[PDB]
């Protein structure tokens, strides 16, 4: 009870930018209604929030209607549900008369997908009963009654189109995977009360831990303190911390229920990382940047931006990182899509979640899996020909066979930019060897700029595959030489020699000239 | 006492319709014996449809406001939502308190709820009320001043039973507004918030794309919103939404009706293309005499052919010339395209023209459908077509040769058009129009321009002139960096753009659309 009605703003984690939003379209106009009335702001009346599950989306209801004084009423979807016929109807408006009899009022409706779901799924009268009494109710709430009606699902779609109408449901909020920030935050708020030792640091974990929601991370914890019984089993009571060892292992045996959601999150890749041409990089900051930055020139000259590119080039790690460095510099979200993924209505979803992150890259990567000279690329033509062009919303393709894409996909208004990316010159491998190997140590006899001398033509995954093998050397020799006895505490330069003797290349010059063909055919 | 005082100015976006519902429902039940004795039956059932979000759910209360009419309000849901004899209580008592204080107007909101596609309602109670619905509108005594207003989303969503003669005949289309009628509900809906003198609400309707009324409402609330945002007693006198507010809103404005086909005379005139006097001409006798000359028409005795196939050079001018003899005529333009066909929504589209007595169905990348399913249900529905109603066909291919000689038959589309590359003037009209909204230099000479691209497409001199604008903005960015260095586009950005300016068009293709004219 006590618990419950303290829950605020700082014990949920994880959603952010989603709370300050919620807290400027429920808090503000439940607390200063005379201002909005005056200038003329109609306060919301039905907020669905949706995402997967272990989100905290559970809480974001409680925490506003706490932290505004308004009173709060929860619906379960089971449990009304789980009664008899009338039952259920007396309980959904005993909720509503209640939340109307005591105002301002917030009425939660947990599992919105149980009460109403789509008129397909349901096949008896007491459900349809139910749906039209809750419509019924939606519809009957007064302009003038603070009455807010807050909806938690999954996925929109599983819910009765009839709610989502305007007047009923017309504000939804996404509560995704939470961002490095996030699952720190969540990982600071589940670890307020076990003890922890002095060798942790929550970052490492927070960034190392992919895939995971604000429930994965609660078992992550628990998993963590539960090796801490079994190493040390009153004074073993008290000598109890869970330490950074056993967050390691609760993290690599851990089996995250998000790993197939699609992250949308500024990337952690800049330029220095993989070097780039200086043509290129000018190309993708006039077509991206300037939009996001000066709209003021693009609106006094008139002109409308153009926001769609098609990356073609040799097959590596080199159009992707690109993309993901362009979104980087203009800290704009990244949605990578791959062919596989839409291989397997969902073009229509990807479109609206990129709508929803104002300034986003949307990178469609082998792209020539669906473009090629039958549902899925008409989908995506029609999604992306009814996009308007004031968005800053840009389409970013990739394909490594250039002359398969059909025309359709190139129409100006489409994609009316082809961008060529060469291999990476002395100076890019030297930026791909230096970023490769930043995060493992190098004899100092090892000069880099010899190795990106010898190396002429070698692709990006080439470089990390030296990389790997002149690695995948050094513990070789650090076993034998264990099991002989830091014998080799440094990869020194005969690991990279005898690592740089059977990589030859990946795509020589006679792939290479078909891009080159295709540029000057363009 | 609001509702009560809602009356025609309190609905925008349906001017046209509700000019329709008033000649329909009110001029009748005002004067009842002059239709009586001439000879005119007042209708008894009136189907809105439309997309969600617009004021069809308001022009039955204005109608029974404005006529004087006994208004009952009947909502599916609700109806739906009571127990098993509840349902067909309230029904029964709905018509029989409206028969009760004739003259009287029944709005029956969400009519799919309460009468679903007979495939649906797996039930026996549902069926039991559908029925009683479809009895209860057979009852009404033509004497009777009963008329029964309906509001769904698809007419196709409701029980085929309903849309006989007798239950509910009449059909209106309440769709998305136009500029017009944008303007108009940002009007209704701004009445009591505060402007500021520097908002011009016209812009605002004129970029307000795939917008209803809702989503205009929701336009105005962010954009005060926002207002309240920078500037958050004498705070709150001083708050007046500003145009900046309004343009944000718009920005980041996501409209639910972005999708839906649009029906509106377009705004494209001759002079902003050009083209040659040749098409011009014969695109007046096709489209412009019969709408405007039809007594001449009857009076030689020659049906007008309904049908035309341009082709040419891919580019913008095929779908430009269709909506400039549409301006012309001021008959609606329907764009209809290959993705979307692709993706029976032909008798919809067919019949959404149909519903226009004067309109241009254009049908973009015609080479997708023609040479299974759809290419027979496009020529049957063409073939049923009768040609004494001025619903014109306008079809474009870009490769005139992989088209069946089926669509090209003399019930069917029986003229071809050939669209060639801009001339020199044509060219000058396009770079004229192309810089109409861009601050452009003095000393730039477009006749010089016009002389040099010689065979360039509408889309490579839009290419070119977006070209000469992305340097002027690069370089005002640069300047400003550094330090209005760059008002406007000087001749260099033009000569930097056409330095790699390359032709879309090859010699070749002109050479095969050639020998293709040649054929005919
Ligand atoms: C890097 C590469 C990537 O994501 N994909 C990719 C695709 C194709 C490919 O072929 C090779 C290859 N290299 C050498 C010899 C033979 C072959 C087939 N490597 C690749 C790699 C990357 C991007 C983003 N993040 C991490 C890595
Ligand atoms: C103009 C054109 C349009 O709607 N579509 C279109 C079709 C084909 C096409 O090819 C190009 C092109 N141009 C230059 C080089 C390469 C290519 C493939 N551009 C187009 C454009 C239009 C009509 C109506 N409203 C606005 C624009």
């Amino acid at each position: 009870e006590e618990k419950l009605n303290e829950i605020g703003y700082d014990d949920i984690g994880g959603c952010r930018k989603q709370l300050a939003q919620i807290k400027e379209m429920v808090e503000l106009p439940l607390r200063h209604p005379q201002l909005f009335k005056a200038i003329g702001v109609k306060p919301p009346r039905g907020i669905l929030l949706y995402g997967p599950p272990g989100t905290g989306k559970t809480l974001v209801a409680r925490a506003v209607a706490n932290e505004s004084g308004s009173f709060f009423f929860l619906i379960n979807g089971p449990e009304i549900m789980s009664k008899l016929a009338g039952e259920s109807e007396s309980n959904l408006r005993k909720a509503f008369e209640e939340a109307e009899k005591n105002a301002p009022a917030i009425i939660f409706i947990d599992e919105l997908d149980a009460i109403a779901p789509k008129r397909e799924k349901t096949h008896g009268e007491v459900e349809r009963r139910i749906v039209s009494q809750l419509l019924t109710l939606m519809d009957g709430l007064k302009q003038r009654s603070h009455v807010i009606v807050m909806a938690a699902t999954n996925r929109p779609n599983s819910v009765d189109p009839a709610l989502r109408r305007f007047g009923r449901f017309d504000r939804e909020i996404e509560i995704g995977i939470p961002d490095s920030i996030g699952r720190l935050e969540i990982l600071r708020i589940h670890t307020r009360n076990i003890r922890l030792a002095e060798d942790v640091e929550l970052e490492k974990i927070a960034n190392e831990a992919h895939g995971h929601v604000g429930a994965d991370l609660a078992s992550l914890c628990s998993e963590a303190a539960l090796q801490q019984i079994r190493n040390k089993m009153a004074e073993v009571l008290n000598s109890l911390a869970v330490t950074m060892d056993d967050f390691r292992w609760a993290l690599g045996k851990s089996n995250p229920s998000a790993l197939r959601e699609t992250t949308v999150e500024v990337p952690n890749v800049t330029w220095d990382d993989i070097g780039g041409l200086e043509n290129v990089k000018r190309e993708l900051q006039e077509l991206v940047q300037y939009p996001v930055e000066h709209p003021d020139k693009f609106l006094k000259f008139g002109m409308t931006p153009s926001k769609g590119v098609l990356f073609y080039g040799p097959p590596g790690c080199g159009k992707t990182l690109l993309a993901k460095a362009i979104a980087n510099e203009c800290q704009a979200n990244f949605i990578s899509i791959k062919g596989p993924e839409l291989l397997t209505a969902n073009v229509r979803d990807i479109f609206d979640k990129a709508r929803q992150a104002a300034p986003c890259v949307l990178f469609f990567d082998e792209l020539d899996s669906i473009a090629k000279a039958d549902r899925v690329i008409n989908q995506l033509l029609t999604e992306m020909d009814g996009m308007s062009a004031k968005k800053n919303v840009f389409i970013i393709g990739a394909t490594n066979r250039p002359d398969i894409i059909d025309g359709a996909i190139l129409r100006p208004g489409r994609l009316d930019q082809l961008i060529y990316i060469p291999l990476p010159d002395e100076a890019s491998r030297v930026n791909i060897l230096k970023a490769n190997l930043r995060k493992s140590p190098i004899a100092r006899d090892v000069d880099i700029n010899f190795l990106a001398k010898a190396t002429q033509g070698f692709s990006g995954a080439d470089l990390t595959e030296i990389c790997q093998r002149a690695c995948k050397q050094a513990i070789r020799e650090s076993i034998e030489a264990e099991i002989r006895a830091d014998p080799v505490p440094e990869i020194t330069r005969r690991h990279f020699e005898e690592a740089m003797r059977f990589a030859r290349r990946s795509v020589t010059e006679n792939d290479v000239r078909k891009y080159e063909m295709f540029a000057q055919t363009l």
